[PDB]
């Protein structure tokens, strides 16, 4: 129960600290882990009593179900999307969801060989343009074809979309703003802020030089 | 908010009524693993307060500035299983008010200027050390930062046959596998919320290559 109000300098506040670069709240702590939650439990009715290709024993041609054996392959895109994969893994374990997370940046390559005929999940933090999730999907499957591949964003903002790409699973919406906290940033800044705000248009360009 | 540990019928660790068959003992819960970080941010906050490093955002300055959200602290996690640590951590040091920032390496960075900056590394375990060791002389070596200080979520001394001692430590632990929150056995119960010690009979059980 996180309560969003402002300061004598006119600042957004949320819980009595002053956010001085944010212009409102799009959703607060606790709305993004609500919102999560029950993605998880959505992800879990998903992927439960699927199967696919048995990778741990090789000698099995059968087609073996989602276990720690042959757990959902999960895709996190660097760099953003991590602070949003550890809450949702975590939340993937409460609902009994074996899963594994391997990292990919938009580029370093992925260290999972064996995606063929299994069921995988992108967690990418949010979906714009929809271009980089549009490339994204389209290499995934002409390199190794896999059984399924979806696309969870937790923020979609549908309102700027210019390729033709729907994300399969959505936490928030937004709007068409640039948002910054809980994994979006200005040059990393407010990376690590626990809700998500619009940007101030006066804070865009505010550290140019590169880190 | 203290999370609840016992045992099943059957004998298996049970946190909070859930069973863990592959754990043979908890280490650490997941309150007591955050009661430790949150007290490490305070820490951590403490000792990065009122330093001083050089000024990238305003290269005319020649003057050495605060850390500030100009100039923050430069924080190295390496992957993979440290980035659990470091999504957690970084929300302390929010709370704590220090301003940071995060770029990820794996055994390849990005960031370029860390000279004249405070520099800590966000690493899960320290072990033998050797891991570690040669992080930090390869960073010294092509950077040349103002400090480099390491902050492990678990210590292992007993383990340790190298010279390097980690300057922040949140758990001491025997010298035994642990899996669990970022710890793994072929990328296997990372996302649990708890650090177990493994049984020796699940340490092969995924031999397969993912
Ligand atoms: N901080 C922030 N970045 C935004 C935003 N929208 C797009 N981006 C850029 C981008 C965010 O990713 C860059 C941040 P990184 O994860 O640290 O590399 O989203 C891709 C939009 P697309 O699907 O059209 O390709 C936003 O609202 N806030
Ligand atoms: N899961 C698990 N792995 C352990 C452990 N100790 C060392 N390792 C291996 C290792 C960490 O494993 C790296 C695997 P990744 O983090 O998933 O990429 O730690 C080296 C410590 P040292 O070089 O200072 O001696 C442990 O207790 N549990
Ligand atoms: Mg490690």
């Amino acid at each position: 129960p996180n309560f969003v109000g402002r300061d004598a300098d006119g600042n957004v506040t949320v819980d009595g600290r002053s956010y001085p670069m944010a212009e409102s709240v799009v959703a607060t702590e606790s709305t993004i882990h609500r919102s999560m939650k029950e993605m998880a439990q959505t992800l879990a009715n998903a992927y439960k009593t699927l199967k696919h290709r048995d990778t741990h024993n090789k000698g099995n041609s059968a087609l073996a179900p989602i276990t720690d054996e042959n757990p959902l392959i999960i895709i996190s895109v660097l760099k953003g999307s991590y602070i949003f994969t550890a809450d949702m893994v975590r939340y993937l374990g409460d609902c009994g969801l074996p899963n594994v997370v391997d990292f990919i940046r938009i580029l370093d390559n992925l260290r999972f060989t064996e995606l063929t005929g299994k069921h995988v999940l992108i967690m990418e933090d949010i979906a714009d343009t929809g271009r980089t999730m549009k490339l994204l999907v389209e290499k995934i499957r002409r390199e190794y074809r896999p059984a399924s591949l979806k696309v969870c964003v937790l923020v979609d903002k549908p309102g700027g979309r210019v390729v033709d790409f729907k994300p399969e699973f959505v936490c928030l919406t937004a709007p068409t703003r640039y948002v910054v906290g809980y994994g979006f940033e200005v040059n990393d800044r407010y990376r690590n802020y626990r809700h998500v705000f619009v940007l101030k248009p006066e804070y865009a360009k505010r550290y140019p030089s590169k880190l």
